[PDB]
């Protein structure tokens, strides 16, 4: 049971560290990094509702997506922490790079994300994206929504 | 390794406390803290974090979050260690009134991730990372719609 989950875990770190590292034209094959019924997709969105992107083949074509809107994409700053369960990792980072949505003035973009990786049988079953959508916004010129802080104590 | 195995089971024991710390004891939830200790909002409309720094600070601060969040319950926890026995992760639900000033009064739930770093077995920085919109919309405040054309569906 130990030597099981000691396997999985060194396995699973590398195709976290493979994924993290994944930039350019092979970005349109990190898919196959996913179960065929893998699901990825970004779970802070300004409708509260993830973009939960479900299965191999919808994931590869989101990646054709994620390239033209996100062309230069890189994580940097990236800090893997595997967890007690071999298959559950979580990563801290930073991600920046041009942001091109059509109807929206190119933008620098630049985020603070935590990534859930879940695998089954050495693969990603689950990958969510948790960053600040406030810092999107920003980056596509949308005025952001403000707390006022007058009643707050600072 | 020894000292590692035991602090991980200790610093857990501490997560478990925190978040499970309702009502009054709030008012003592600081005393988990190193005395330098920080703990703030990661994820925010600023895009910086407001953080509290200082035991006695945070003590302060638990008064005013007692009043804002009066009924605030952490819910759905799941306690990640790591392979560092000071570094924990949390993800879980949050929520209850918020009573916000200047704001009418509403109903606040979101998704967390938390993350607690520890120094000499207490909490030397706590970080709350939440999507900021669900806040907004606690408060009746606008929410723009970005518009991704294109995604696939
Ligand atoms: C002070 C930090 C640690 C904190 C703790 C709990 C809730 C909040 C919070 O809810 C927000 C603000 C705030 C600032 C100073 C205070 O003394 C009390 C609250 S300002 C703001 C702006 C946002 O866009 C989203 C959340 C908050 C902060």
């Amino acid at each position: 049971e130990n030597r099981a989950q000691v396997a999985a875990r060194q396995h699973n770190r590398k195709i976290v560290e493979q994924y993290m590292h994944t930039r350019g034209e092979a970005r349109l094959k990190r898919h196959l990094l996913f179960t065929e019924d893998g699901v990825g997709g970004l779970w802070t969105t300004d409708s509260g509702q993830p973009i939960a992107i479900r299965g191999r083949e919808k994931l590869g074509e989101h990646a054709v997506w994620s390239l033209q809107c996100f062309p230069d994409w890189v994580w940097t700053d990236i800090q893997i922490f595997e967890t007690q369960d071999p298959n559950w990792f979580w990563v801290e980072c930073r991600g920046e790079g041009a942001i091109v949505f059509p109807g929206y003035p190119r933008g620098q973009y630049r985020n603070h994300f935590l990534h859930s990786f879940r695998f089954e049988n050495g693969l990603i079953k689950e990958q969510r994206e948790f960053m600040n959508p406030c810092e999107q916004f920003r980056s596509l010129g949308i005025e952001v929504p403000e707390v006022r802080r007058d009643g707050l104590p600072s």
